[PDB]
């Protein structure tokens, strides 16, 4: 349908640069490509940063950032934050202004995992490893300054996916105990042929082709796509029963619209407590690209997520 | 598509023992029927209220009610108030948690305009109380403390009409100025053969047969109903372009969902900044009915409208 104007804008602007298909590029420049339209002079919530690594994960250690609203030295809820762009790309540089405006609206500090990417990790390094962190946040909570009763996960598009597996493997590992879940436009299915796929394979912005590339990047060949730990809309009615209530928020012009929002239903038939929304006008990745900030769809999306979390990890 | 549990729940309590149809009760009975299924003893937000008359509109008098944050006294931003069911039904009472909600989350005074229903009232005398009020409110703020430079208006369902046509009459006639504008599930067209009326014709909660009672409740025989102060999707874009930046919250299943939000393509294709959000799960009058009042849905939408009115009357 009829995107919003600014959204239109850049849409337009971006055919009219006659960029490469992200397909054609080497996993470097898919990075660069998406570093370099984060890279702009914007308005950004003030916090404190610390980069450093946990000792933990399949590869014995993970790079994370830890935010905290600037000046603030309380024993803070926490959210563990998994990031988006297509597996192959994204990272601290790229999601900041998103996960700043999290961190100073939850009042919460915020551990960003910063995954190996894909293709050079495949499945399933960085799901282990966000799992591994996840654990590490809430066994380590006097050294890091958070109080682990109050511990949320959050992520944006297959960052979204990975929120529904570390919901997932903490159902069946027993733990950690998580308050509060939120997944931005996730990724759940690989269904190419279903309703929205088929209507928006040709854009705007994220492409069907772009996403079996993604897929092909992120996964060995030939592996059973059907499994939960990889297509989360597969899990039973039992590995959902018991998750943390969920924040589901979905765009309405987007390949992936119709898988998060038949995730969200799953959850809900399974009895977990789902907030899920659809934003009309809108893009995928449209929380996070800077480009999109002042539209009424990004700023409506990261005020309610970041109320949802508030009220979650305060109330 | 499936709804949230609880909200089944409802929905299936009423297919057992609902009785007979809305609209082949006596106006009498309905309004009955409704004050008594929102008279429960239920936790609301503590306000102050003021029930009192302003000597203007059509009848050459409105009944009001004022609602402040409790024990509130300062100069606040204000909110006027058209209240939803179906023009036939509701009053102070049906809609009081909802509007205790806006106001206590906008930290605003409230003016709740208590319209002449219909059918004893007909096509025009409720939109004209509704504009008289906001134009009383703006022109009298000494005499209500509030700031008349903050002046947003809200309302629900028919409600969500009225809201639309004071936006086209105050573009009309030069004012007053309007800061922000919310429409909860906003009846704006009478097409009863489009999608989504076709799709939830018999149900949930609203159907399309109520829908044409109530459209003949409020309308004289013959009139043209192709009026914008009618059915304000036949707005031009020019008595759309300049109005107030709007909030418009929809419903998955409701026949009034593809109407609410081709509204909102309409304002937004008129350069009016539009944050338009779909509620998945849920029903028409979500954010009302006080059996709903605990589910996600309505949750999600009373603290996505409070926050909404909150930064465009303090920001
Ligand atoms: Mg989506
Ligand atoms: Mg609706
Ligand atoms: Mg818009």
């Amino acid at each position: 349908p009829v995107l919003e104007p600014t959204t239109q804008k850049f849409i337009n602007a971006l055919s009219a640069s006659g960029g490469p298909a992200i397909y054609t590029l080497t996993p470097a420049e898919a990075r660069d490509v998406l570093s370099g339209a984060q890279s702009g002079e914007i308005a950004k919530p003030a916090v404190d940063i610390t980069d450093t690594t946990f000792a933990v994960g399949p590869t014995g250690a993970t790079k994370v950032r830890i935010i905290r609203p600037q000046g603030n030295t309380d024993r803070l809820p926490v959210i563990v934050y998994f990031h988006g762009a297509g597996w192959v790309m994204g990272d601290t540089g790229t999601h900041d202004r998103l996960v700043r405006e999290l961190s100073v609206r939850a009042n919460a500090a915020l551990v960003f995992v910063d995954y190996e990417r894909s293709p050079e990790a495949r499945y399933p390094v960085a799901i282990e490893q966000d799992y591994a962190v996840t654990k590490y946040v809430a066994e380590h909570s006097e050294q890091l300054n958070v109080d682990p009763t109050r511990l949320a996960i959050a992520g944006d598009s297959v960052g979204g996916n990975m929120t529904a597996v570390v919901s997932l493997l903490a159902q069946e590992r027993g733990g950690p105990d998580i308050t509060a879940q939120v997944l931005f436009y996730p990724v759940t299915d690989a269904d190419f042929d279903n309703g929205s796929y088929t209507e928006f394979a040709n854009g705007p912005w994220l492409t069907k082709p772009a996403m079996d590339w993604f897929w092909n990047q992120y996964l060995p060949e030939g592996i059973d796509r059907t499994d939960p730990k990889i297509t989360p809309i597969h899990a039973t009615s039992e590995q959902l029963s018991g998750q943390a209530p969920a924040l589901v928020i979905t765009a309405e012009n987007d390949v992936l619209r119709d898988e998060g929002e038949a995730y969200a239903r799953k959850l809900s038939q399974a009895g977990v407590d789902v907030t899920v929304t659809r934003y009309n006008g809108t893009i995928h990745d449209f929380v996070m690209l800077n480009v999109l900030a002042d539209t009424p769809a990004a700023k409506g999306a990261i005020a309610q997520a970041g109320q949802y979390l508030h009220t979650a990890l305060h109330g």
